[PDB]
Order: structure tokens, then C-alpha cells, then sequence
């Protein structure tokens, strides 16, 4: 199916409609088509908890092994080999420590994400914090925040962390190419994208298979953006200037009409237009920023160069992608600013400003924030700053220098 | 349930009534109650077989890992911890070699049995034979023969190898205590046991759960025997004399009326009476010899000593059984002959004679033959002799001296 991702929550019982065995069947079905899953194990009771009629429960870390085996077998046998599994878990779970410290031999083919917020982080003991920092520094444990819908009932993130869905949901995404649109066309492009997304929401028919929710009950769609670096290059605006202009616009402070200010105002106007169009069709959540590693390569800017993925600056001007089918393809991002030159502060400020702009309308799913391992030093201060900032995830740990 | 064992055969398809996923659910259900399973993987296509719509199949050895994980988790969490899994496989399967050589790290918590006969053994290449001999010498691979019902449709052995059942079947067993019955009472005891088994066959209601076959369609029961060594001791008959008498009786040759001959004639008469009673109730198969390690300890002979398990001679006169609940219990088998003193030949001849007597009526399931590793040298000649002899399995590799 076109469904890129799906979300499943497993109840604390072996059998049922959403039982662990039903979880095995659903994961097998999702992997046989290539779509990834995010099996949330936050409800399984802790390991060693005795009920009285002796059933010494094993805990989520035990079933992680079953999911790992299923993933390995089916992905190596599956038609689509791009599927992945992400076994989310909470930070308040008493088992989290074990979940953090399991070596790659025990759980070889499953990524791991931790749902954290202010309360659980504060309550966590120092040992758990140190284990989390060590894990993230080695690139094993991802982070994600917790957000409740307007009714207060919990919603859960997907595989790639920027879309928030309920149980057995699905994800519909569409990307707007900033590099390929002129400054005046931004609002029109945003309106066209949002209208197309609203129209396409009701014609997917994903839920007909009986595994997914019906389309009428979802009321969600994600309008992401890609190709910011090319736009900044074309207008001759550096990341520092764009970040300062975005911060000034968001704070409401007066600012001179520099090109960065014009771009920021155009982005705000387009976001507002898209928000109005979505509100017309009764869309709960509209804006979601997802990585475009597999989608950016098929688009081009005005000058003919390849558009940079999402809004971050490309690590290197030229990228050589190796695929077993089409071989090795060497593409160029043009004379754009790259990670080492811009610096950590400019990138962080720019992403924070854009995420604040998108969130201002209240229709934000999330963002798949990266992290440059060769520049910043992982510390509890870094996690505190990440939690304080409007970001909503921590995806990968790259090397830039 | 009282069901000691069950048999499942998995088809070559992911979904269905007997699909691999149905196999996972059935194995989980069987393990949650302690009853073991014998998941026959002889129908899964070989690893690496391509169909054209790319599905590079993994093979049975891959799903052995899923079954191992399920067994580990559920047995350590299961209420009854006596459950076990035995992943049968054929000798003609092109994957058998891998199945034989997998180390204990890959498949830690699943036993392995090989279904062999004359044709497959002859067709097997030397490397497979050497791998099988090495495996059996280390006590990893068990053997079992192939037998077809009166209609020619294949039937499959259970976990402990002496009962032959169809898919989703069950096993009903009852044991006759030779040590606790006088020489004249043998026929009456056999008749009583067979009548009780026939009566109890139709009142188990195992198939009401929807997983097992209905009781009306089974038409099977197993009348085993235990406590031969005590009987031989009481009558003052050594294993050699009893074996010679049994061989003479079976061959039809004239023989003097020695005590061994009297015992053999009584056994034959009792077997014939039980066979007639079973045939009265239309029983397809009636006689099955199973190990009594967990059942012999609750019975006593005429002199008050504990009866020896099945028909083999006990390894040591005194046995100290350690259980976490009742602690350590030291029981005595009395002044009975033991393994080293009797020798391999006498034991082999006695078991062969008794199995021939039981098979003479055509109502034999099988026998769980042991093997003394410290006496016999494993060679292709040994396997040839085992195949030639009326035995039907090869269970464990013990040490006697
Ligand atoms: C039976 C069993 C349960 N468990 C644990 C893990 C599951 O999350 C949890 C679900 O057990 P349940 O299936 O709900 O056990 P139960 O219904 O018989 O008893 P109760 O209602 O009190 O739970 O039990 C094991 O880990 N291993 C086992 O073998
Ligand atoms: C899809 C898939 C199949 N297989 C192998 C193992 C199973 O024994 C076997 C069953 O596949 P099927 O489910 O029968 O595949 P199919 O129905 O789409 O195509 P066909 O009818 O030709 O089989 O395929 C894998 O090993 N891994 C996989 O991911």
C-alpha cells in the first residue's frame, strides 16, 4: 500500500482484538508489504510481577525478541525491504533501564525510542539518565515527546517520529518544494498542496483490509516542506540572517525589511493560508515535517540543481547514493551552505523558528530533529535544552566535520 | 488438560486454518497449559527457492528460531513448566544438513528429531550420514521411523516418539504394572486396562476447545507396560533367560517349559486378550510403550519396592530424584539387575522380543528406545541394525558404566 507507516498498541493480554498474538499477526502483515510499524509496549506489566496464580511475567524486553526475529525473517524475505520496526517504550516504566542497556546481540534488528517529557525526566534516577546519555551517544536510543489530542486521550508517534497517530492508524504526507517555488508563489503552492492533501485524504481506502481504522475516523494529514537551503542560496540569504529574521518575526519585534524578513513573512502567510484551508475541511492536524532522504532526489530547483532534504543544510555539496538496482548516482546540491560552515547555533535557531511558525496555528504533528555528534557534547544540559525547545524528537546522530 | 502431547503440521502458506501464524497461536496455546507440541516442518519449501515474484523463502530452520523464542518465553512464564517442543524434519529435505549442524546457540530450547526410513537413508549422501552420526553421538538429534495408516495417509509421531497421531490430535495412555501383578493375573490386568482405556477414550472432550480434533474421529489409545525388571526378579529369571525364552516363543521353535517360557506365554495371552477387546470397540491402534520416568515413582511392586520404569533395566538400584517442591526423594528399585551387568545384547534382545509380540497383533504405535553411549560405538552399522530391528525411535543417549 502507499501507507508509509502505521501504529499499533498492544494490550496487556495474550488474546483479543489487540492482543500480543494479534500483534504478531499485524506485524507480520505490515512487514510483508514493506510498511514499517511502531509497536508500543508501554502497557505490558513489569518483568517478575507475580499475580498469585503463578504467572511470572516476562516484560516488554522479552517480546522485543519475538518482534526482532519476525522483522529479520520477513524483511529478508519480504518483497519490500524498506520496512523497519521501532519498539517505543516509556521512561516511567520500571523496566526502561534494561530496555536501554540491551546489547545489539539481543535485539539486532529493531530500533528503540523512548517517550520522555518533563515529569518522567525529573523523576528519573541518575543511573537511568546516564544510561540514556550513553545510549544516545552511541546512536542506539531515540527520543520522542508525549502529546495528547484535544480530548486528552493519548496519541502515539509513528516509525519516523514526526507524525502522531492513534492505534491502527496510518500516515498521509505531501511535501512542498521551497526551492522550486518563487517568493510570491509560496502562498499559492501551500494552498494547492493543502487542498490536494484534503482531497486525497478521503480516497485512500486503507481501512478496507480490516486491519486499519476507517478513513472517516482519522482526520489527519501532513503537509511537510523540503528544499529550504536552495531557496536561501537563490535569494543570497545566509542561515544566520534567515534565523535572525525568523526569530524577530516570531517574537513580534520590529525589524527592517531585509530579504530574510520578506522570506519569513511569505512563509508565515503561506502557513496561515494552508491552516485556513485545512480548518475549512475540519482537519485535526495538518503540518508534519518528515525526512526526505528517499524523496528529495526526484525534485529539482529553479536552477536545475537537486533540492536539499527537508530544511537542514546538506552535509556535503555532492552526494553519491548507492542502490543495488540503479547502481551509483552522483547528484549535486549546488553552491549551498553545508553543516560545518553554518555551525550548530544557526541550524538550531532556524529549525526552532520554523517549528514555532508551524505550531503557531496549532496543527503541528512533529519534527525529526537530527544531531551533529562531532560538534555538541551530549550532557544533561543538552537534553534539558532539547526538552525546553519546541522540538519533538531526536532521530539520528550524524558526523559533519 | 490431561492431554500429555499433541501434534501439529504446518502448511506451506503464511495464513489459513493451519498456517504458520496459526502455528504460532497453537504453539502458544499448547505451551500456556504445559502440553508439549511436535511441530512438523516437513512441508516448508527449501531456503532460497525463488518463485518469480521475488519471495526468497527462509526455510524451516528460520522458523525454528521463532518456535524456540516462543518456547523459552512461555515455558519460563508458563504455569506448567514440563512442556517441550520437538521440531521434526525429514531426511529427504534438502535443508536437513543445516538442520543437523545448527549449534545450540541458534536453537537453544527446541529438541530435534529426524524422520528416516530405508529409502531416504539409502539416498542420503555420505556427508549427511556423517553429520547425523556426529549429532546423535553428542545427543542432539533423535530418530524416528515413518508409518502410514491402513488408508496409506501419513500419520505423525508425538513429542515423546511412541504415539503416532494425525494433525491436531491428542494422546491417551494407560500403563499396566507388571511388577504388581501375579503371573496368573497378567491376562486379567491387561483386559481390565484395555476396557478402561476404551471406556475413557470417549469421555475426554479434548476437542471442545476448537483446537483439537473431535473425539469421535480419533480412534486411538495406548496401553503401555511398566515394571518388567521387578517381575523378572521376583520369579528369579535373568534378562538373558527371559530374552532367549521370548525369542524362542516368537520364532515358534519348540522350547522346554522354563519359567521364562511361562512368562512369555502369559504375556502373549494377555496381549491377545487386550487386542480382542480393543478390536471389539473398533480401535485402530492400541499398544504404545512410553517412558515412565514421571509415572513409575507412584507405583510399588508386590514386595513393596518401587517398580522399574518401562521394560529396561534400571541404571542404578537407588535413585535420588530432586524436585524444587518436594525436595530430594531417595527410592530403591530392589535387588534388580542393572544396565552394566546385563549387557547390551540381553537388553536389545528383550526389547526386540517384546516389541515383536506387541506388533504381532498389528496395533502398535511405537517404542521410545534408549541407547547406552558408554558401551556401543555409533556407526552406520549401528543405524543399519536399528533400522532392520522392529524398533521405531531413538530417544536418549545415556551413560551406564
Ligand atoms: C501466561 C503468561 C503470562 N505472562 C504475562 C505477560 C502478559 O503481559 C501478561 C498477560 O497475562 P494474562 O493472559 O492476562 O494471564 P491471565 O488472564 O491468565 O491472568 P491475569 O488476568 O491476572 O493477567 O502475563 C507471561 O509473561 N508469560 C506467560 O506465560
Ligand atoms: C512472503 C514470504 C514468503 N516466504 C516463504 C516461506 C513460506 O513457506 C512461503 C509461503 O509463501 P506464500 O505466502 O504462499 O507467498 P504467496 O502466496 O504470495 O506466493 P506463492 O503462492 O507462490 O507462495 O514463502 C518467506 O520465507 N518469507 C517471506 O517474507
Amino acid at each position: 500500500l502507499p501507507v508509509s507507516c502505521t501504529v499499533f498498541v498492544v494490550e496487556d493480554t495474550m488474546e483479543g482484538e489487540n492482543g500480543i498474538e494479534a500483534s504478531w499477526r499485524f506485524v507480520s502483515h505490515a512487514l510483508r508489504y514493506g510498511a514499517g510499524v511502531a509497536v508500543h509496549l508501554s502497557k505490558l506489566r513489569p518483568k517478575g510481577a507475580e499475580n498469585g496464580k503463578g504467572l511470572v511475567a516476562s516484560g516488554p524486553v522479552s517480546f522485543a525478541k519475538i518482534y526482532s526475529t519476525l522483522n529479520e525473517i520477513l524483511r529478508r524475505g519480504g518483497v519490500y525491504k524498506n520496512g523497519a520496526v521501532v519498539c517505543h517504550l516509556d521512561l516511567s516504566h520500571p523496566d526502561v533501564l534494561e530496555f536501554i542497556t540491551a546489547s545489539r546481540s539481543e535485539l539486532p534488528w529493531v530500533k528503540r525510542c523512548v517517550n520522555i517529557n518533563d515529569h518522567w525526566w525529573k523523576e528519573a534516577t541518575p543511573t537511568v539518565k546516564n544510561a540514556l546519555l550513553e545510549g544516545i551517544k552511541r546512536g542506539d536510543i531515540w527520543l520522542n515527546k508525549t502529546k495528547v489530542d484535544r480530548n486528552g486521550n493519548r496519541i502515539r508517534g509513528n516509525v519516523c517520529l514526526e507524525v502522531y497517530l492513534p492505534s491502527r492508524g496510518t500516515c498521509l504526507l505531501q511535501h512542498v518544494n521551497l526551492g522550486g517555488c518563487e517568493l510570491d508563489e509560496i502562498r499559492g503552492a501551500f494552498a494547492q498542496g493543502m487542498s490536494e492533501l484534503c482531497e486525497l485524504h478521503g480516497k485512500t481506502n486503507v481501512g478496507e483490509s480490516g486491519e486499519y481504522l476507517p478513513s472517516e475516523t482519522d482526520r489527519q494529514v501532513g503537509l511537510g516542506m523540503l528544499g529550504l537551503a536552495n531557496l536561501l542560496r537563490t535569494q543570497g540569504v545566509t542561515y544566520n540572517d534567515f534565523g535572525r529574521a525568523l526569530e524577530a518575526l516570531n517574537s513580534g519585534r520590529p525589524y527592517p525589511s531585509t530579504p530574510g524578513y520578506v522570506i519569513a513573512q511569505e512563509l508565515k502567510a503561506g502557513i496561515q493560508a494552508a491552516a485556513e484551508i485545512a480548518k475549512a475541511n475540519k482537519m485535526e492536524r495538518a503540518f508534519a515535517i518528515a525526512p526526505t532522504a528517499s524523496c528529495s532526489y526526484r525534485y529539482t530547483d529553479l536552477d536545475g540543481y537537486t533540492t536539499c532534504p527537508e530544511i537542514a543544510p546538506p552535509i556535503a555539496r555532492q552526494v553519491d547514493r548507492d542502490s543495488g538496482t540503479f547502481g551509483v548516482q552522483s547528484f549535486d546540491y549546488g553552491p549551498v551552505e553545508i553543516a560545518s560552515e553554518v555551525g550548530w547555533e544557526s541550524y538550531k535557531r532556524v529549525v526552532d523558528g520554523i517549528i514555532r511558525l508551524l505550531d503557531s496555528t496549532g496543527l503541528l504533528h512533529g519534527y525529526s530533529f537530527n544531531s551533529w555528534s562531532d560538534v555538541v557534547t551530549y550532557d544533561e544540559q543538552f537534553i534539558e535544552d532539547w526538552l525546553a525547545s519546541p522540538q519533538t524528537s531526536l532521530y539520528y546522530s550524524l558526523q559533519v566535520m
